């Protein structure tokens, strides 16, 4: 190991935000401080000086931005409640508002947030799951945070994965969450705004590991059209991708690389089909010195391959 | 699930301690508190009710006992010192002596602890893992809490597994205590009275997961006999065992039961193949009610089954 590796909580909640090819990865340490690495044409941080706040043991860790403009970063408290760590250019580090609502969640939930597609407009959607395990949607639209709707059942601690898109003949967002139900499938619900909320619920995958990580992307947005990938942790101890291509619909799946027994999973994404890409970078944790977070790459250059091998401060 | 299985930590540190077939099985909840479940003719408690104590969450969870007219509880505080909640008939629950000695471990530390066999003196030692990723051994003789041996260096945040037994042509207790190196294989250490510790570690397992969970238990003890049995989760996300049978060696292992990705596991036995045994009882999360701790039972009458289906409070 590395004594910055050993820093690293094994099986840490990861999140990864970006504007192209600008990077930042949150993680936790094995005090409970958020941290941030950043990737700008090298890797740095990670560091205890690069802590953004605190959260509980083992907290979910989920984030969303606008480019490197706005930053927001989604964990729990010690008392169950969501939280809210928030970057604005010009401005920095702040605790943001989400923590003040106290909205109290399941102790074993888990968290996926987005901002809003296609507006300039600061709107938020974070995903978590109550007592009763249903999954519950709180919103931000400029005037203080309340809840959305409430979208149902869910597996206890389920991962839960989500995206927001607009497509270019549209007037408003679209959103997909990815999440597990009981009887461990996963799932797809899906809002579109002349439809709401579908009344469906898409099988993705016939039978997931329980708990097993949830994270997606979205790329490539055109004329009702739009391109997703979704990854979790089959029970082959392997991170498996699932493909949404416009035309075929979920028309592929399968393993794309190894991780540790109950590694958590980031995606970010950049670029599309149409402009020599997309760009893709997951962050996991595969055991290179036990307990550092790696990356893996797929670009139109070289396809799928390792990236960084121990992200910093490995 | 069940309202009691989602109190139960995924990949709760788990414990156990018996005389013969009456039974403790400790665990962490959802909240960080240390709690007790029981067989006494009967599964019970695991509730509120029976709240031992607190440890950090994730904390490692170990115990050793003298039948049940003394056992011992070994967690990580929230400062990463070693912690003991100790129970004697009459007496009840209490925090132990261990806390004030303020032993500093690393943060992945995980704990193993034995009383000494063959005596009726309380003489106990407890194994971690210090930050400079050594193995420590910490005693108890009457006379307050002293550092021991010092091991050597492991893989950082390895499981660690201890017995003691007393060969019954000896004159005092013999330890057997197994981890993990740097290289990723399970190895034995061990002493003995007239030899102090071995000097060299004995291979039991070639290449396991990265701080799999490891757990061990002895029994049948005679001249110069021992029976132990060793396990951990292997990368087929299943328990293996480790066969050392007395005229054979180290002769024999293989998989017994499912578990989740990154389960912990706990063992207790009792009795012996001469005297139509023994009895083993292993516990681990497999994915029942999501999070409850399932059993796994072997005896002379059907050898390997699943007992218990969900512990209480499940
Ligand atoms: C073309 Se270098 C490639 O892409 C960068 C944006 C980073 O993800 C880096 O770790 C990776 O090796
Ligand atoms: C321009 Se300051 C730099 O980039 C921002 C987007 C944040 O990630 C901040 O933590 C970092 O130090
Ligand atoms: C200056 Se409001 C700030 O930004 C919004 C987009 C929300 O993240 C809110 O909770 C936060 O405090
Ligand atoms: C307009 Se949200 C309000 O102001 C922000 C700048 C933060 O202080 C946040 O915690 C608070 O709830
Ligand atoms: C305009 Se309806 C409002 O915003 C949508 C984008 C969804 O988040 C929905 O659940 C919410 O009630
Ligand atoms: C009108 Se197809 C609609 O949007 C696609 C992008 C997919 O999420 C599909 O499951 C959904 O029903
Ligand atoms: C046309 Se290759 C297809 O799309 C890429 C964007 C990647 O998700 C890759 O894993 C997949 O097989
Ligand atoms: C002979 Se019942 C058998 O043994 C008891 C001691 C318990 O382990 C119980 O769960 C199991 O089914
Ligand atoms: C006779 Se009290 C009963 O048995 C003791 C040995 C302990 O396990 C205690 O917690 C339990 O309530
Ligand atoms: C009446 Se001392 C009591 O029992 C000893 C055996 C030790 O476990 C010690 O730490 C504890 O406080
Ligand atoms: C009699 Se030496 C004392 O007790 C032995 C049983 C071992 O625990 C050893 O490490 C310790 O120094
Ligand atoms: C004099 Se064999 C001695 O004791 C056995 C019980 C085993 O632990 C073996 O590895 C060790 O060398
Ligand atoms: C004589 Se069967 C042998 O010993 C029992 C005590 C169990 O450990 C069993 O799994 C093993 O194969």
């Amino acid at each position: 190991s590395t004594p910055g590796a050993q820093q690293v909580l094994f099986r840490t909640g990861i999140a990864a935000v970006n504007s192209t090819n600008h990077l930042r990865v949150y993680f936790q340490d094995v005090y409970g401080s958020i941290r941030e690495s950043l990737y700008e044409g090298s890797w740095a941080n990670g560091t205890e000086k690069n802590v953004i706040g605190n959260a509980k043991l083992g907290s979910p860790v989920a984030a969303t931005s606008k480019e490197l403009k706005h930053i927001r970063v989604y964990t729990l408290t010690e008392g169950n409640t969501l939280q809210e760590f928030a970057y604005d250019s010009g401005t920095g580090w702040y605790n943001g508002g989400l923590g003040g609502a106290k909205f109290q969640v399941a102790p074993y939930s888990x968290i996926a947030a987005v901002f809003l597609a296609g507006t300039d407009a600061l709107q938020l959607r974070i995903y978590a799951q109550k007592p009763d395990n249903t999954i519950q949607e709180y919103m931000w639209n400029g005037d203080g945070w309340k809840e959305g709707t409430n979208l149902g059942g869910a597996l206890p601690g389920t991962g839960i994965g989500a995206t927001s898109f607009r497509y270019t003949d549209y007037n408003g967002p679209s959103i997909r969450i990815w999440f597990q139900t009981d009887d461990l499938k996963l799932v797809q619900r899906a809002y579109d705004p002349h439809k709401g909320w579908y009344p469906d619920l898409v099988t993705i995958f016939d039978r997931a590991p329980p708990r097993t990580a949830i994270a997606a992307t979205s790329f490539g947005a055109g004329n009702s059209s739009i391109y997703m990938r979704i990854y979790f942790v089959n029970s082959d101890n392997t991170i498996w991708q699932v493909c949404w291509d416009h035309g075929k619909g979920y028309h592929d799946k399968g393993t794309i690389t190894p991780v540790i027994q109950g590694s958590e999973v980031a995606i970010i994404s950049w670029g599309s089909f149409a402009n020599n890409g997309p760009d893709l970078r997951l962050y996991f944790q595969n055991g290179t010195y036990i307990s550092a977070v790696s990356e893996w790459v797929w670009n139109r250059a070289h396809g799928s391959q390792l990236g960084r091998s121990a992200l910093p401060p490995a």
